[PDB]
Order: C-alpha cells, then sequence, then structure tokens
C-alpha cells in the first residue's frame, strides 16, 4: 500500500544532552526552528507522500460530501442579555464561522451585529473572546487570525454596531472586563519580544501583565494594574463584581485548578484607575480554586475545591476573612462534580453537576443553599448557558452523541417555574432512533472502574467483526462528556463503526482526585486506562486489534502516541491530532511551561524519570517479535498551532519513519499533513473542519480497507 518513500531527513548525531546522567540524542532538533529552509523543505517533502496517499481512492470523496451533506444544519447557540438587547450566535449550516446576531426583543427581528466570515476570504479571521460594558451599549471583541493564540482585541458601539477606533495588541489568554463605570477594560497583554508574534514563532510567554485600557485613547495610554516580575509564569486574570465595586484577581501559575484570589474595592482607589492599585491579597496562595459566583456586600461566594475535591460553595465575608469564619453554603458531594455556578435574579443560583459524566441542573435559593428546583434533561451534556444576576430568565443549551441538542429556556420571574424548549433543529439524514448508547465500567490494571460511552447501530452483534473509534484525552482536569459529532455518525452509519469514549484518569470526571489520579508520577495510569479501554471492546466483542482505531488531540495526541509506542499490537490505526510528543522539551516554547503541573518537568531527575518512560519521541522502538509492527498512524498538526508547536509532531514523525519505518516488516504507514492557516484548533473554519475529518477518516478507510455504506 505504500507506494511512495519517507523523505530523506538530516539526523544531527551530535545534539546529544545529559539529563541527570541519562544521555538523550534529539537528532531532529534541528526541526525546533520553523523558519529555517530545511524545515520547511522537511514539511513539504512530508505532505507531499501523505495528501496522495489520503486522497488516491473513491472514499475521501464520499466522505467529504456526505460530511457537507449532514453537517450542512442549522446551528444556534442559546440567546443571551446584554442592556436592552438580545444576541446569539447563529451559523446557517456551512458557513466558515458562526455569525453573532442582535435583536430588540425575543420576538423582534433579528439583524447581524458580527459576521466574521467578512474578515477572510477563507474564514480563517475568528472571533476569540469578547465583553459587553456593564450596560450592553459597548463592545469588545477578540480577533485570532489562521488559528493563532495571539488576539487583537476592537470594539464596537452596540447601537447602530459602529466601528471604534480602539485596536489592543499583543493581547494572549487574556480575561475581557468592563468597569461598570462604562469607562473602560481591563485585559491582559505580553511585553513586546524579538522576532515574530503571529502564531508561528516558538517563543516562551512569559511577564503577562494587567492592563486597563480607557475607551477612547491609544494603547501606549493604557494603565498598569497588575504585574508580577519576580514570578515570570504567574496570570493574573480580571473580572468585576456583579455590582461593580470590586475587581477580582485571580491569579494562575500553570494549569491546576488552583488560584490566588486578590481584590480591589474601586470606591478605596484615591482617585480612579491610575496604576497599580490597592491589592488585598484575600487568598494569597496555590492550595485551592476560588470562582467567584456573586457577592452580597462584603458576603463573596465562590465555588472552591479548597479540601473539598468534587467542589462546593462557600461564602467568605471579606470583613472576617480566616478560613475557620467561611460559611459552607453548598457543602461537597460525596461523587458528582460541581462543574459551575451562576448567579440569576438577584438570589437564585443555577447550579451545573456532573453525575457518572452526565450533567444536571439545579436551582437553588442564595440565602440557605437550599434545593429549590431540577431542570430536567436527557442524558447528556449542558454546553451552553445564560443568566447573569440582573437578568430575570435563562437559557441552556443541551447536546448528546446522538441529538444536535436542545435549547430551553425558563422565565424565573414566574411563581411556578415551567422550562421550556426554545430552539430544537433536526439534522436529516441521521436517525437517532436507529443508534444506541450506553455507558459501562472496566477495570483498568489497577482495579480501578473506568467509565466508558459506547454509541453503536441497534442490534449489531458482538462478534469483534465491527471497526472502532476509540476516543480519550486524559488531563487537566477536563472531563469527556457527551457531544454532537455528525463526523462520528458518519463513521458508525456509513463505515459500519463503533464508537467508544473513555474517561480515564487525568480528567476531572470524579473530581481533582480523579485528575490526580493520571498525573505526575501517575501518568502512566492515563495509558494503562486507555490501553485497557482498547481490551475492554475487544473482549466484549465490539471490534479486534486489525480494526481498532484510537484518536486523541493536544494532550489526548500525547495519550494515543505513548500507546502506540506501549502496545502496537493493541491498534491497527492510530490518528493523532496537534499531540505533545517531546516530553522533555515540552515547557521551552510558548505556554507549554503551563503544563508541567500535569507532566512535571524534566530539570527535576524524579520527574526526568517518569517521563523518560512514556515520552512519545523517546520511546519509538521497534516491537521484539517478528509477527509484530505499528499500527498505521497519522499526525495532524498545522503551522500556526502556538499552543503545541508543530515541531513536536515534525520530530515524532521523522523518529517514526526512521526508526520504524525503515523496517522491512513495516507495512503500515506513518504519515504526517501539516497544514497551512490552521492552528491548535479553536476557531477553525469549517471548511478546514471538513477536509480534517475527511483526511481522517479516509485513512482510517483505506489502512483497514473498510466499504463505505451509502
Amino acid at each position: 500500500m505504500l507506494s511512495f518513500q519517507y523523505p530523506d531527513v538530516y539526523r544531527d548525531e551530535t545534539a546529544i544532552q545529559d539529563y541527570h546522567g541519562h544521555k538523550v540524542c534529539d537528532p531532529y532538533a534541528w526541526l525546533e526552528d520553523p523558519d529555517s529552509e530545511q524545515t520547511k523543505a522537511f514539511v513539504e517533502a512530508q505532505n507531499k507522500i501523505t495528501v496522495p496517499f489520503l486522497e488516491q481512492c473513491p472514499i475521501r470523496g464520499l466522505y467529504k460530501e456526505r460530511m457537507t451533506e449532514l453537517y450542512d444544519y442549522p446551528k444556534y447557540s442559546c440567546h443571551f442579555k446584554k442592556g436592552k438587547r438580545y444576541f446569539y450566535f447563529y451559523n446557517t449550516g456551512l458557513q466558515n464561522q458562526r455569525v453573532l446576531y442582535v435583536q430588540d426583543s425575543l420576538e423582534g427581528e433579528a439583524r447581524v451585529f458580527l459576521d466574521p466570515n467578512i474578515l477572510s476570504d477563507d474564514g480563517t479571521v475568528a472571533l476569540r473572546g469578547y465583553a459587553f460594558s456593564e450596560d450592553g451599549e459597548y463592545f469588545a471583541y477578540g480577533l485570532s487570525a489562521s488559528g493563532s493564540d495571539w488576539v487583537t482585541i476592537k470594539f464596537m458601539k452596540v447601537d447602530g454596531a459602529k466601528e471604534l477606533p480602539d485596536v489592543l495588541e499583543r493581547v494572549k489568554f487574556s480575561c475581557m472586563a468592563w468597569t461598570h463605570d462604562g469607562k473602560g477594560m481591563f485585559y491582559n497583554a505580553y511585553p513586546q519580544q524579538d522576532g515574530k508574534s503571529d502564531g508561528t514563532e516558538t517563543s516562551t510567554n512569559l511577564h503577562q501583565k494587567l492592563y486597563y485600557h480607557v475607551l477612547g485613547t491609544d494603547q501606549s495610554e493604557d494603565i498598569l494594574c497588575a504585574e508580577f516580575p519576580d514570578e515570570p509564569k504567574w496570570m493574573g486574570g480580571a473580572e468585576l463584581s456583579d455590582d461593580g465595586r470590586y475587581v477580582l484577581l485571580s491569579i494562575r501559575e500553570g494549569c491546576d485548578p488552583v488560584n490566588r484570589l486578590w481584590y480591589c474595592d474601586l470606591q478605596q482607589e484615591s482617585n480612579g484607575i491610575t496604576g497599580i492599585l490597592k491589592w488585598v491579597k484575600l487568598i494569597d496562595n496555590f492550595e485551592g480554586e476560588y470562582d467567584y459566583v456573586t457577592n452580597e456586600g462584603t458576603v463573596f461566594t465562590f465555588k472552591t475545591n479548597r479540601h473539598s475535591p468534587n467542589y462546593r460553595l462557600i461564602n467568605i465575608d471579606f470583613t472576617d476573612p480566616e478560613e475557620s469564619k467561611w460559611k459552607v453554603l453548598v457543602p461537597e458531594h460525596e461523587k458528582d462534580v460541581l462543574e459551575w455556578v451562576a448567579c440569576v435574579r438577584s438570589n437564585f443560583l443555577v447550579l451545573c453537576y456532573l453525575h457518572d459524566v452526565k450533567n444536571t441542573l439545579q436551582l437553588h435559593d442564595l440565602a440557605t443553599g437550599a434545593l429549590l428546583k431540577i431542570f430536567p434533561l436527557e442524558v447528556g451534556s449542558v454546553v451552553g448557558y445564560s443568566g447573569q444576576k440582573k437578568d430575570t430568565e435563562i437559557f441552556y443549551q443541551f447536546t448528546s452523541f446522538l441529538s444536535p441538542g436542545i435549547i430551553y429556556h425558563c422565565d424565573l420571574t414566574k411563581e411556578e417555574l415551567e422550562p421550556r424548549v426554545f430552539r430544537e433543529v433536526t439534522v436529516k439524514g441521521i436517525d437517532a432512533s436507529d443508534y444506541q448508547t450506553v455507558q459501562i465500567f472496566y477495570p483498568s490494571k489497577d482495579g480501578t472502574k473506568i467509565p466508558m460511552f459506547i454509541v453503536h447501530k441497534k442490534g449489531i452483534k458482538l462478534d469483534g467483526s465491527h471497526p472502532a473509534f476509540l476516543y480519550g484525552y486524559g488531563g487537566f482536569n477536563i472531563s469527556i462528556t457527551p457531544n454532537y459529532s455528525v463526523s462520528r455518525l458518519i463513521f458508525v452509519r456509513h463505515m459500519g463503526g463503533v464508537l467508544a469514549v473513555a474517561n480515564i484518569r487525568g480528567g476531572g470526571e470524579y473530581g481533582e482526585t480523579w485528575h490526580k489520579g493520571g498525573i505526575l508520577a501517575n501518568k502512566q495510569n492515563c495509558f494503562d486506562d486507555f490501553q485497557c479501554a482498547a481490551e475492554y471492546l475487544i473482549k466484549e466483542g465490539y471490534t479486534s486489534p486489525k480494526r481498532l482505531t484510537i484518536n486523541g488531540g493536544s494532550n489526548g495526541g500525547l495519550l494515543v502516541a505513548t500507546c502506540a509506542n506501549q502496545r502496537p499490537d493493541l491498534f491497527g490505526c492510530v490518528i493523532a491530532q496537534v499531540g505533545v510528543m517531546d516530553m522533555l522539551k515540552f515547557h521551552k516554547y510558548t505556554i507549554g511551561h503551563a503544563w508541567t503541573t500535569d507532566y512535571g518537568c524534566s530539570d527535576s531527575k524524579q520527574h526526568f524519570e517518569w517521563l523518560i518512560k512514556y515520552s512519545p519521541l523517546h520511546n519509538v522502538k521497534l516491537p521484539e517479535a517478528d509477527d509484530i509492527q505499528y499500527p498505521s498512524m497519522l499526525l495532524l498538526t498545522a503551522d500556526h498551532d502556538d499552543r503545541v508547536v508543530p515541531l513536536h509532531s515534525l520530530k515524532f514523525i521523522a523518529t517514526l519513519q526512521y526508526i520504524v519505518g525503515r523496517s522491512r516488516k513495516q507495512n503500515n504507514p506513518l504519515l504526517i499533513h501539516v497544514d497551512t492557516k490552521a492552528g491548535h484548533g479553536a476557531g477553525k473554519p469549517t471548511a478546514k473542519v471538513i477536509e480534517e475529518v475527511s483526511d481522517m477518516f479516509a485513512f482510517i478507510a483505506r489502512c483497514l480497507n473498510i466499504d463505505w455504506i451509502p
């Protein structure tokens, strides 16, 4: 099947580094430079063999046609009110970017407010963050180009959608919050740096600061309100309390769910915002997470995990701040994770829980924390919500593996609350009744029971004849909950496949203890859990090794790449998207320094010893047995992925091709596709999304020789 030859790639055999006595050769270190002629030539040569392989067979075209037809359905976000107007995002179906609409009332005619599609020919300029002024009359929005994390903040007067001159540059990983006097907005920016800042550079991002922009002025006049010169990795995000009196600064260092919480009583400022604010360091450590919900005078309600791995609600009174004085408003649940909490209609709280990887929604009283109402939902996820303190209604969006979703609305002014369906779209061509979603719990190596969702056609025989697509992430306290994917359903319907999602450790499915169970010294638990998910699917008859594909992105790309090295005999195909492959150098680039909380950092001998055992780049090895080769592998990345710099995938594919690809027994392809004008994934235009899934499924189809079922 390999009618092509792997590109010749220079090996710098002098690139040797000592890691606590352990010598490590990095012959493809030169691929770390995205701008060199050598790296550019490498990328071109790789794409030259991958593209024809993916497009050779009719399958890619069949899949693309079907995806284009099925993904073409009206897509709405739930409504949200700002000032006296309602807003919502909407995509007629195949627009590259969804469009923001505005209407003066729910029954009123809607009009285009912000259409990102007209900002580029190919839909590569996307909205990335936004914030309306408290009165809803002004609007700030971030724009990212080519998928980069870099943002340019622009402004508009809402009435008439008038463009304002204000433009803020050097913005990345920024919060946006307007002071309630309507004078300006807080945001974050990084200092000037040598080289490019367009998403193609690998430069580490340090010294992020907090600024205040006065509307109607030049960015050069912005006020520096907080900075951490002796702590280059700290990032301070600002938000205003609901009453507009306090600026709450959440300081983060790394990716753990913990933050310092400082506050500034704006009324106490000597003469408005003129410099470094008079910060009161309420919580001055990284021992716990404190997420602002609302306040009533000096009594602040926070969602926290302080000595509560499943999260809970506490009230901290700024006038009697000692921990011994905090009140527990809504105690922690024994197993269910309190995901998020919102305050609406002054004294109501909307609590969203995660029960065995499915969302539940409840209304509670702010004063006592008592449960008032349960908003009924089918098995799935809450992916959208609106309703701030001054609002008197809520909107919430539900989705699942089989349904595109339902948007509900509830008028909270009514004495007898009655939630109603507000918007529900049906996708023609896919009959949800033909499929089934089951949740099972399988034992991992150490006996821990891991949840896994399996989606398949009703009535299939568990004879191991079906191709399967097993997905996982496993890290950063992220819970992988039910979501609607047309691309995956096409695999089920048109490729006769079985979909599976394993809720492995490292995630947040069972709180912080679940997260800790898949990080640092225990990172191997993630890989074991995932390998055991595969073993379960095989032993139970859903699939067989030769018919099994595993997929993951970012931390999930690391997951599947490691599994390929560790158990090549278990998988037929592996698709790793924008994955972290060099675990010894990840911290050196862009925002990679933040991931050390989940992975550790190679500067430590103890951490190095963990990392070296699973780092994909450092564990490529020909299988011992003569009848075992590596699975077919496809790595997907893009040239503007400044979240996980592409060098990770470049170095990994070079290594796979050299160590494994050259072996005579290796007949399964080991390929990479590097896209242009794209990044980590957020904001990717519809056209690119369609091309990507078409590539993924064509690779699977060709490698496993699966017949398309029309």
